[PDB]
């Protein structure tokens, strides 16, 4: 990795937790877990492997958020859902001065998708969970940090299914799906990225090659 200490925030998310799991098996890379009540549901193996750190708080506790980032060399942000929430975080890496940023949004905010996906895509969410995600990454941009936005088109899971493309900033994003194992991957790749230049203050989409649809399948 490019990386030897990375904070996980909101690790019990679906991603969050595939990521965890990659990062131990494949490097040697020092892992903090960060979210409500990891305790209780993170997996054994995860929590006792000698590599994890659990820390159990919110975004809006300042204090652990704090404890969470101390040693980070770079920060994977799970959740990209609320400007409140993002400013919190946003707060502690300041204060902490930790600069290097991995997080997670939905593509689709700015227009990319093409017409019959972007249709589905909003009918099928709550204006409220746009303009939050929207919100989000104005914060994001606001901030001093050296970070990188994946806008990822629509979620499911399947181990065999782990091929991505990256879309880059205002390229029509054509891609109606992308498994949660595929995502892994592109973060993995990112994080052992010799040249970080593309991800430098960038926004990028990541979707499945080939999923050309008027709306996610989900399969
Ligand atoms: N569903 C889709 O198709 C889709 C597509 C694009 C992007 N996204 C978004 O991309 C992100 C990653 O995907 P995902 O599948 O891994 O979502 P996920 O399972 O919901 O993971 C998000 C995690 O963020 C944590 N979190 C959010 N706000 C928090 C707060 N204030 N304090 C502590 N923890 C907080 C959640 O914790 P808790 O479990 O404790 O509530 C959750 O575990 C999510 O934000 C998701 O909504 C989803
Ligand atoms: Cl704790």
């Amino acid at each position: 990795a490019m990386y030897k200490y990375i904070t996980i925030l909101g690790a019990a998310g679906q991603i969050a937790q595939k990521l965890t799991a990659t990062l131990l098996t494949y490097t040697d890379m020092h892992i903090t877990l960060y979210g409500r009540q990891l305790k209780t549901r993170i997996p054994p193996e995860i929590i006792d492997h000698e590599r994890v750190t659990v820390i159990e708080g919110s975004f809006q506790n300042p204090g652990k958020l704090e404890q969470a980032v101390t040693n980070a060399e770079v920060v994977f942000v799970g959740a990209m859902e609320s400007g409140s929430d993002m400013a919190s975080i946003v707060k502690a890496l300041s204060r902490k001065n930790i600069r290097r940023v991995i997080g997670v949004s939905m593509a689709g905010l700015s227009g990319e998708f093409p017409v019959a996906l972007e249709k589905w895509t909003f009918d099928n969410l709550p204006i409220s969970y746009v303009q939050g995600e929207r919100q989000a990454r104005n914060v994001l941009r606001e901030s001093n940090l050296n970070y990188t936005i994946l806008r990822l088109t629509w979620l499911y899971n399947d181990p065999e299914k782990t091929d991505y493309e990256l879309i880059p900033e205002g390229a029509q994003f054509n891609d109606a799906q992308v498994s949660r194992e595929a995502v892994v991957k592109a973060i993995f790749d990112i994080l052992h990225a010799a040249d970080e230049t593309p991800f430098h203050r960038t926004s990028i989409g990541v979707g499945e090659p080939g999923t050309h649809y008027d709306k996610p399948s989900f399969h």
